[PDB]
């Protein structure tokens, strides 16, 4: 009777990471300071090609996405507490963290604070000891997610999100999606209580991973497990979506409102 009662949903809460987002870092911005973005990316990725760090891997992936070939680095060095460095074409290049920049006393252009305000992770590209560019990364929003939310709002459903992520990241996602509300910094044992808080007003769905978000899905009037696949089965949640397509939430509501059994 889960499908049947989806028609009376008033609120939908999405878990962020992996559900509305890809659940991995990718590049959102490349910003050159009197230096081209294509060269900046190609240089940063050449230097980053050895690293196992998740952010380094995302920089290399983006160079692969744009089809940029890497360059062999000379006098390569990895500095724990800073980043990486090597010579490329007779100039000493480095890719370093905001922590290193602050420790060296280097001034970061005022525009970079806007990236930080979106909760994006920033790395700095130095050329001969001066900031040549920054690359910003986020756990990026799924292409389907904007449409998932607009379809839901169009049918009067309040669209929310919860996440353990910090308030800058959560705000950024909410604004990109036009969410009605969001809750940030929510640890895994605190999610169920946020669903009960929304339940004070609304017949509420929770959308999330069937294993990780089990309690929240259980507290919900309708628990929707997403991205379950066709391999292993989720047995606790009210409805299971095989694929990870958040637009299927509105498809359930809209079909349920057109039908009864």
């Amino acid at each position: 009777q889960a499908f049947e009662r989806a028609k009376d949903l008033q609120a939908v809460i999405f878990d962020k990471t992996g559900t509305l987002t890809e659940g991995r870092f990718g590049v959102t911005d490349i910003v050159g300071f009197n230096h081209s973005e294509d060269e900046l990316l190609q240089i940063a990725a050449s230097l980053e090609a050895r690293s196992e760090h998740p952010i380094a891997a995302a920089i290399v992936e983006e160079a692969e996405k744009r089809g940029f070939g890497l360059t062999e680095v000379e006098e390569f060095r990895a500095i724990p507490g800073k980043g990486v460095e090597g010579i490329v074409n007779g100039r000493r290049y480095m890719v370093v963290s905001p922590g290193y920049i602050r420790e060296l006393g280097i001034k970061t252009d005022e525009s970079v604070e806007k990236l930080k305000q979106q909760g994006k992770t920033v790395v700095f590209i130095l050329k001969n000891g001066e900031v040549s560019g920054v690359i910003a990364l986020a756990d990026r929003i799924r292409p389907e997610s904007r449409e998932a939310i607009s379809k839901l709002k169009a049918i009067g459903i309040k669209c929310m999100m919860l996440t353990g992520d910090n308030r800058f990241v959560a705000k950024w996602v909410a604004e990109e999606l036009g969410l009605d509300d969001y809750f940030a910094e929510v640890l895994p044992h605190e999610k169920a209580e946020k669903v009960k808080e929304v339940q004070q007003k609304y017949v509420t769905a929770m959308v999330g991973d069937g294993v990780n978000d089990a309690p929240a899905l259980a507290q919900a009037d309708v628990g929707i497990a997403i991205g379950a696949g066709t391999d292993v089965a989720v047995e606790t949640a009210d409805i299971v979506l095989v694929r990870n397509d958040p637009r299927d939430v509105a498809a359930i509501v809209e079909l349920s409102r057109k039908t009864y059994s």
